[PDB]
């Protein structure tokens, strides 16, 4: 008799039109298993702006606070520009987000599935060996987060900076996240850094070098962020857990879902200390396809499929949605995104053949 | 008949193998088209320091004070990770080259050659769409010169730090170059950025923007860092001036160079406004390679043709290199590199056959 709360946050642009299908998924799950699910919902980015006049209002923060999880869309588009840097989706609402619930560990899980490489946009040859990975992305700190950041002086002497800065202590959390997953499955960790230019990462080598001594099953391997978009392309089989910096994190694990057939696949979760979860898609609001409904729901779908794994450790039910994605793509069915000719679903279509498989 | 002086500063791993070829190609060109080349070889690097204890010895940086342009090779590799960070071969050398003759565009082309699709790793179908660009780079400013850098702090509190700070005249330069390339190609620039996030991006944005205004006749579109990733391996042909900030052009271009189907298939020259030229791969030194004469020497022999080019418009002479390259390729032979089952040439061979193409 499980009763959890989760707080939907839909934001802008493909946001709430995954979001339904994600809960149509998951009402299934419900009753299929055995727990409820409260889901409590509020407005957050763009939409927050003109439902409340900021992105992120007192009480959107309020409900989160009370949620034992925050299943999440994503925010952001064109129409909020022109706004101030601090007063827009992104700056105003989810990086704040982040740092309020202090959710530093970002996973990625990219895998390309059985039988599937007709969607992986790689070679032949390369797609056949297959790949599953995760990335590991350190959330709230690094440049996105580091001070001093802002603009000075007039003119061509006009001068903006923004700051790449890690204490030890971040970098000790985020790795040892890492060694941790990795134990869980292959025991290889890939350190992605730029440690011959940057101070910061020749902290993050060293720490994470430090770190490795508690996991001496784990392989570690260190690689500089050009070589590894090299890699992911040329041997995406041979990474397993991916630890990076929040802005190299960001750049290769958008890299990753692509390979994988389309931003729409990768899912996301975003976990602090003591477990409490943030669950959206890896991709953002994708203003391009906004409106129409058309636009892969896996990616949301799959994060509750996350969600009950970290946040409630209900492993039948996330095993559960995550092979109902698998049976409907193993089936020939289909969104716009993802490669192969042949008449797409919609998103609603994508979410119902989806809640059948549970 | 005078000589143009040409610095050869070959450095650590394949650099010497690779800088070997050009040199052996360079002396075809002189003479199949009349122009004469005085060779003066410096160490730098690792090489360096084995020497004399420094990695950009007086020695050397005398050497190209006194050059008409530099052809450089590569530097760095595993021996020399244990040293301080100023003393290393990139810190103590690469980067003081550049920052010191202003070197603030860098020129990557990649382009996959006409019937070489066998060789990139994307999707048949994609790859047969095409694929040729030219990341344009800022090379001078940006997180790998920005201060304040370095350490502070003991024990969990120790911070590293590195600032990615712009001045707007450093963007105007850079967006300059962009625009004039676009103008001699396909009139198209893309500019990769993180707006979203980064006060620098920010500046780097508007800038741009308004630099656009004093060419019409191209087209300029913003794209974030992340998506860029995705955007090279789903649409490549999409591609034409690739606009980048130092960092964001260092990763993305290792990201081109692999869909042409090698790290050793992509040249580049860094000029100063006066149109002085360091001439070098793209890639790195390929400590897993350098020695066992494998390494693929079409990204030093097209980077001597850049030399030619841009250095001293022998125009001419550059496109018989390019030719000579391309009718190797479409001969069959290839490196081990390049994706085939066949026996590989080795380095000097390459070399040979491209000579014997001119
Ligand atoms: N998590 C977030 O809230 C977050 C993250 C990234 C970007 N954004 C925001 O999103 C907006 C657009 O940014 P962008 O275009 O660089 O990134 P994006 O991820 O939104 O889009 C990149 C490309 O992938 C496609 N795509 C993304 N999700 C898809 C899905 N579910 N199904 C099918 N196609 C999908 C888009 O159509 C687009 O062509 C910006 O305002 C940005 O700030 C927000
Ligand atoms: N301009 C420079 O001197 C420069 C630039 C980048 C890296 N580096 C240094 O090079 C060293 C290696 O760095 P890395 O491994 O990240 O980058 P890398 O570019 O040297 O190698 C990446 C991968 O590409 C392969 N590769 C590169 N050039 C090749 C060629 N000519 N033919 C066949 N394969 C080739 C390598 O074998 C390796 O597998 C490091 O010390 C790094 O600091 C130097
Ligand atoms: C929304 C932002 C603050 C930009 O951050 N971007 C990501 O997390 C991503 O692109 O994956
Ligand atoms: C050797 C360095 C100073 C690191 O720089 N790396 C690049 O410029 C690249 O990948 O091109
Ligand atoms: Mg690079």
């Amino acid at each position: 008799m499980e009763s959890y709360n989760i707080a939907v946050l839909a934001g802008d642009g493909i946001g709430p039109e995954v979001m339904a299908e994600a809960i149509k998924v998951l009402n299934r799950v419900q009753e299929k298993f055995g727990f409820k699910l409260n889901f409590n919902e509020f407005f957050v980015g763009g939409a927050a702006i003109e439902h409340c006049g900021y992105p992120l209002p007192a009480e959107t923060l309020k409900g989160c606070d009370q949620a034992d999880a925050i299943l999440f869309g994503s925010v952001g588009g064109p129409k909020w520009t022109n706004l101030p840097p601090d007063q827009q989706p992104e700056r105003g609402a989810l990086l704040p987000l982040r740092k309020h619930f202090k959710l530093f560990c970002n996973l990625r899980p990219a895998t390309l599935y059985k039988g599937l490489e007709k969607f992986c946009p790689l070679r032949a040859d390369i797609a056949a060996k297959g790949f599953d990975m995760v990335v590991v992305r350190e959330l709230t700190g690094g440049i996105y987060f580091g001070q001093p950041k802002g603009r000075e002086g007039d003119g061509v002497q006009t001068k903006a900076f923004d700051t790449e800065v890690y204490y030890k202590y971040e970098i000790e959390r985020i790795a040892r996240a890492a060694f941790e997953a990795a134990m869980k499955r292959n025991k290889k960790v890939t350190s992605v850094d730029k440690a011959n230019v940057l101070q910061s990462s020749i902290l993050w080598r060293e720490t994470v070098t430090e770190m490795a001594k508690d996991y001496p099953e784990v392989t570690l391997e260190h690689i500089y962020i050009d070589n590894a978009t090299m890699q992911l392309i040329k041997s995406p089989e041979s990474f397993d857990v991916l630890l990076c910096s929040n802005i190299f994190g960001d750049i290769i694990s958008d890299e990753a879902a692509m390979i994988t057939g389309s931003m729409g696949m990768l899912p996301s979760a975003s976990l602090n200390e003591e477990g409490f979860g943030l669950y959206e898609p890896a991709g953002g609001s994708a203003p391009d396809i906004a409106g129409k409904g058309i636009a892969n729901p896996i990616a949301q779908i799959l994060s509750a499929a996350m969600m009950l794994r970290y946040s409630f450790n209900l492993n039948e039910a996330a095993d559960a949605i995550e092979s109902a994605v698998q049976k409907v793509l193993a089936s020939g069915h289909r969104t716009a995104d993802l490669a192969d000719d042949s008449t797409p679903v919609s998103t609603a279509e994508m979410g119902t053949l989806i809640t059948q498989a549970i």
